[PDB]
């Protein structure tokens, strides 16, 4: 497959894509509704057939002050795991900042009795919280697995270190709870990491040629939202933080020449080729945004082709411009 | 052209679809967003292009509490008049029902001093209400021009008739201003019309062989959810109500077995060819809606052509099915 071979942005109005290819020969999507407000999931057996998807709400956020979960449904991902269907995503009781001026979010996990997740309400039962020892503000979680155990991997601010949020890895118990305490592996801390806010947020995982490959989104959700990666060996301990390498510089950012602005909170899928990895992430087209970026619907979703360095890491190369007539 | 050269359903999530295809060859398109905040535009060479058009704001509702246009900002509708852009579109003050348990939006007015329709939201200008001697419940207007005189066509609650809403004409002095006394076109009244709700809305006007068609939608909006339509001939006195003939059974209704459940609220365009008819409208694929049916936003637009019976008449057919793969 091309970049051209997709009708790009692929999903108006979704930020935060997941996409996840099942052995049903369907791709499933999950990703954070302009209103943030519910869970809802696409499938196609093509990515340009989620362009006109008919959703499937599975669940829906909480009455108004009522709690936990019931405001800013963001970053749902849908994972299969032990057979079983599980979503994780963040939720806050409130729209309030706390006195340091954030976000309220904590994380949620819901799981799916049934072997198809978009037939009903009905088949999903919440968890709750996935708890972590210090209770503070945590979001954008992903799980992945690797030397037989399942990894969890989410942002979360420290009071500790400065900014909103860094990245955190631990050993699951079961797929919503936590058997080791969390490590950090990344804080924000270059130039293009702390623009407007300072955030490391957004994690995904690649597997391959040896290595892990976890990339995440930092500064905020407007134009200078940007993509950096850390690298691991496949069999060090992944609760080290000294067994990561960080990237100094953006793996993925604006190509402000096409009119693409901010590219990420990204997630990885493979091609209706079975062989050509493909990057799903969210980006903007235009600057001029009123208010706050996170309340303008206009990051769309994205998807393209990606290629393998000679050394075996990836590249990813720039945003591809939009292909619709 | 054909059904299946469109991939349905076109527009997902996207309710009271209109579609205006310019001098220049673009499509452009509004509707109710699912939020119901703002008013935005997509443009594109197609028809399928739409699916991918990355949306542009050009009005947003006013402050929470402030009056006019505060809340539910309704069913725009795109129209370009004496070489200016006007958007007529309905909004209400307040989320909350009156005594009646009726909505309270009225009708509105904002017109475009740029030739590009998508440029800025500086470039609209408001209107404010369009007034009708009876101030209540109005929304889902829309024009046509006739005799060379403009008339503006609309949905407005009675409290005399039983039911939300009728359908007036009137004659207008300039686009924001009725010259004339509203005169009723349709009340509902069949068995068809009052389904569960009793309402006469979505109106939309098409010319051809001597006529104008007028088509509306009925009953609730559930699998009942209908297309009623008054045909008089082009040159009669178009606020003489007896010059105007009521179909006494619906134009189009669900296609109950591929579970295409409540077509209505719909427009009409030409497809690529600059020959074929098509119909717009919006459709549900299931009608087991949990919460708020206010914010289940699966109301989605629907294409497809219609052809003419051989006395000149507008033959709809039924839905079409999904066809994205
Ligand atoms: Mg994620
Ligand atoms: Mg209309």
């Amino acid at each position: 497959v091309q970049a051209q071979d997709y009708i790009n942005p692929l999903i108006v109005q979704r930020a935060d894509p997941y996409i996840y290819k099942h052995t049903d020969g369907y791709y499933y999507f999950t990703a954070s509704v302009p209103a943030y407000n519910l869970i809802e999931i696409r499938r196609a057996k093509t990515l340009n057939g989620l362009a006109n998807a008919a959703p499937r709400t599975i669940w829906r956020k909480h009455p108004d002050g009522s709690g936990a979960m019931s405001q800013l449904i963001w970053a749902p991902e849908l994972h299969y795991i032990d057979g079983k269907w599980f979503i994780y995503f963040a939720a806050s009781h409130t729209k309030e900042f706390d006195h340091n001026g954030m976000f309220q979010h904590r994380m949620y996990c819901i799981e799916c009795d049934n072997p198809d997740p978009m037939r009903d309400e009905a088949d999903w039962t919440e968890h709750g919280q996935i708890e972590t020892p210090l209770d503070t503000f945590a979001l954008d979680a992903t799980v992945f697995e690797a030397q037989k155990k399942l990894y969890y991997v989410w942002a979360q601010k420290d009071p500790a270190i400065k900014g909103n949020s860094n990245i955190y890895i631990a050993e699951m118990a079961n797929p919503w709870t936590l058997k080791t305490k969390p490590v950090m592996l990344t804080k924000p801390e270059y130039d293009w990491e702390t623009k407007i806010f300072w955030v490391n947020e957004g994690p995904a995982v690649l597997h391959r040629n040896g290595r892990f490959f976890l990339t995440y989104s930092a500064s905020a959700t407007d134009e200078n939202y940007a993509m950096g990666m850390l690298t691991v060996a496949e069999d060090a301990d992944l609760l080290d933080p000294t067994s990561w390498s960080k990237s100094e510089t953006p793996v993925f950012q604006s190509n402000m020449p096409i009119k693409q602005f901010g590219p990420g909170h990204n997630s990885f899928t493979v091609a209706e080729d079975g062989e050509t990895d493909m990057l799903v992430y969210h980006c903007r087209n235009y600057t001029d945004i009123k208010g706050d970026p996170l309340y303008d619907p206009n990051r769309h979703t994205m998807v393209q082709p990606f290629t393998w360095n000679d050394d075996g890491t990836p590249n990813f190369g720039k945003p591809v411009p939009y292909n619709y007539k």
